[PDB]
């Protein structure tokens, strides 16, 4: 694995090495809000934090992941489109080296400043690993960032992240809660999908919440201070980790609100 997010090795290149990039279900997309349908065959959606047990904090050289205790029913997303229980493994963000950028999927084209993404597997499979097989086995809520105001459960984050500067870097990260995280609102968009990096598996239920979060400048700003490199290495800041829109083929994104 050598791709990244550069002219020589970005999401141009990864077809290459994951042909499934050209896939039926890639991510992210665009969501044309106007041609989404409200669909009454959805459940209420269930965000269930109140037990997650948070661990570490992990440059992996593309984002950093927040990763949480998923050895059991801990921290739990179910209901909306969602047949069966989905525990919480890890959040990470995607985000751009200025505010008018850095969102992963766009709204009417619309880019956001960052995209949280709290991934969870379908425990029906057991572990990650045989999740990612499936075509059901992952939902990734995502959760628009804008900058205006400062997101107060967010600075626990941004405050841990000069001691993760570079790749292979962690922290120890408990007593983290991502309740803070979450907007007011859970309305939101769904669509079948894939994981947004390499390897790009078809794998994932998209649930994307319409209200974004607001950070502040300054919260961001310590994002876009983390390195893509290795200590050591010549510093490359970690900016624009995000893939563009991919084609929509023949999938529907359902609106859970009139
Ligand atoms: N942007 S995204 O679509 O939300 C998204 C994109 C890529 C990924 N990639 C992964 O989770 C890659 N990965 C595995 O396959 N296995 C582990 C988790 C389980 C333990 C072993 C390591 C892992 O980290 C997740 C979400
Ligand atoms: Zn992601």
């Amino acid at each position: 694995h050598h791709w990244g997010y550069g002219k020589h090795n970005g999401p141009e290149h990864w077809h290459k090495d994951f042909p499934i990039a050209k896939g039926e279900r890639q991510s992210p997309v665009d969501i044309d809000t106007h041609t989404a349908k409200y669909d009454p065959s959805l459940k209420p959606l269930s965000v269930s934090y109140d037990q997650a047990t948070s661990l570490r904090i992990l440059n992996n050289g593309h984002a950093f992941n927040v990763e949480f205790d998923d050895s059991q029913d801990k921290a739990v997303l179910k209901g909306g489109p969602l047949d069966g229980t989905y525990r919480l493994i890890q959040f990470h963000f995607h985000w751009g080296s200025l505010d008018g950028q850095g969102s992963e999927h766009t709204v009417d084209k619309k880019k956001y400043a960052a995209e949280l993404h709290l991934v969870h597997w379908n425990t029906k499979y057991g572990d990650f690993g045989k999740a990612v097989q499936q075509p059901d086995g992952l939902a990734v809520l995502g959760i628009f960032l804008k900058v205006g105001s400062a997101k107060p459960g967010l600075q626990k984050v941004v405050d841990v992240l000069d001691s993760i500067k570079t790749k292979g870097k962690s922290a120890d990260f408990t007593n983290f809660d991502p309740r803070g995280l979450l907007p007011e609102s859970l309305d939101y968009w769904t669509y079948p999908g894939s994981l947004t990096t390499p390897p790009l598996l078809e794998c994932v239920t998209w649930i994307v919440l319409k209200e974004p979060i607001s950070v502040s400048s300054e919260q961001v700003l310590k994002f876009r201070k983390l390195n893509f490199n290795g200590e050591g290495e010549p510093e490359e800041l970690m900016v624009d980790n995000w893939r563009p829109a991919q084609p929509l083929k023949n999938r529907q994104i359902k609106a859970s609100f009139k």
